[PDB]
């Protein structure tokens, strides 16, 4: 076949429902870069998915996302028992207990920045997020951060994820932002494993600077450094999403009113916001095994990937994906499957984001804030949402003016 790679990074949110759209099916063969590729959207394909008798993650991830958005050694990149046992490192980081302890140092944290903000007269809110949450992650996690380092740290943070996805650039910023933050949490690693620094027995980073692998052995102190970046980097990452929460409060009329009156609608809107904005565009895997599908050809080592957007816009699934509408969660049935803007299936069997609790208590404590809390003024921007950007955003960045606070 064609070479595709261009029209799917001139697209990568919409690119793969579009030709499923064009073709009248749920996946298609097509090349990225030298290798043939099963494209997949739906539900019923998500659960194929996410079978690891069928895929694995070993041989799929693109080695230039290790040098930006995951670092090498990571969970991501590990299958069967091995990532099992590494992936229940993460889930034991999320009781409601500890992910509650975050939504709180969160809510502190942009009460503090508020001040900063009605002084600017004008922020872009978007950029103003990166730092309380970077803060707020770091106590949380049991990672020191100096007052006058949490600045750069959070500029950091960002580049890995914001810069990464950057046909710019920008690119390099992100490869050498990665080298930087990846040294820097291997010296928390080594001084918490030194002694040198205090971490709490519940923290994040005192879990990974002591769990043991499979061998009774830890991780070597890179491996480490790369696990606490794959939770300070995504929990910065949740300003994409606080935005997708200002930006839906501005754009879909009722929204603000049934937020502020009904207390069970918050669970909901954040939800909606998760099903209806891009932000996670694909996940890829790699057949482990010959077999078909659907009369499609999955050979062994075939590349696969599963779209999330298009999936989370399914018409079979939702009545009508292309509308805004938090009270569709009424009726959702709890499936594993059929909604996955951070992976599907099941968190200790497979590769999903054990981040869930912390987005939605997060993302929760946004729409708290921005309905009973702040008062700000939206000036005339261009609030479009921008579908040829990784991660997509509002093109203004979600722009206020005269911001103030109250409880
Ligand atoms: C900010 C919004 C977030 C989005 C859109 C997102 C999305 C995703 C997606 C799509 C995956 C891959 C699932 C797969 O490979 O099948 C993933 C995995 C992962 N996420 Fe998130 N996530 C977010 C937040 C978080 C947070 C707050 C954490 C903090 C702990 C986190 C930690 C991880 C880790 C460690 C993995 C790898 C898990 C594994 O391979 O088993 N994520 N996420």
């Amino acid at each position: 076949g064609p070479d595709e790679t261009l029209s799917l990074l001139a697209d990568p949110y919409r690119f793969i429902s579009r030709q499923c759209q064009r073709l009248g099916a749920n996946a298609f063969e097509s090349r990225f870069l030298l290798k043939k590729t099963n494209c997949l959207k739906g539900a019923k394909a998500a659960e194929i998915f996410y079978d690891t008798t069928r895929f694995e993650r070993e041989g799929a991830m693109p080695v230039a996302i290790q040098k930006t958005l995951l670092g090498q050694g990571g969970v991501q990149g590990l299958d069967g028992e091995t990532h099992r046992h590494r992936k229940q490192m993460f889930m034991g980081l999320m009781t409601p207990e500890r992910v509650r302890a975050l939504a709180q140092l969160f809510e502190a944290e942009w009460r503090r920045a508020v001040p900063g903000w009605t002084r600017k007269g004008e922020i872009v809110f978007y950029d103003e997020l990166h730092e309380p949450l970077t803060r707020a992650v770091c106590a949380w996690a049991g990672v020191p951060l100096p007052d006058d380092e949490a600045g750069n740290r959070a500029g950091e943070l960002r580049a890995l994820f914001d810069a990464a996805g950057s046909a710019s650039p920008r690119h390099l910023w992100s490869r050498l932002a990665r080298r930087r933050v990846d040294a820097w949490a291997k010296r928390i690693i080594e001084g918490i494993r030194a002694g040198s620094i205090g971490s709490g027995s519940g923290t994040a980073a005192y879990a990974i600077a002591w769990h043991r692998d499979r061998h009774d052995d830890l991780l070597s102190p890179h491996v480490a450094a790369v696990e606490l970046v794959n939770v300070l980097e995504p929990t910065v990452a949740i300003a994409v999403y606080i935005t997708f929460v200002a930006h839906a409060l501005q754009t879909c009329s009722g929204i603000r009113a049934a937020l502020v009156q009904q207390p069970d609608y918050a669970e909901l809107f954040v939800q909606e916001v998760r099903r209806f904005y891009p932000f996670f565009p694909a996940v890829v895997a790699r057949a482990s095994q010959d077999f078909e599908w659907e009369g499609m050809a999955f050979p062994e080592g075939r590349q696969v990937v599963l779209d999330l957007y298009g999936s989370n816009h399914d018409a079979a699934t939702w009545a009508d994906p292309q509308e805004f509408r938090p009270e569709r969660f009424r009726a959702w049935d709890e499936d594993s499957f059929n909604f996955i803007p951070q992976g599907g299936g099941d968190h200790y069997l497979g590769h999903r984001c054990p981040g869930e609790w912390i987005v939605l208590a997060i993302m929760k404590v946004a729409a708290h804030l921005l309905v009973n809390a702040m008062r700000y003024d939206v000036p005339d921007q261009d609030l479009s949402i921008d579908f040829a950007r990784l991660p997509a955003l509002p093109k203004s960045g979600f722009v206020m003016r005269n911001v103030h606070i109250g409880g």
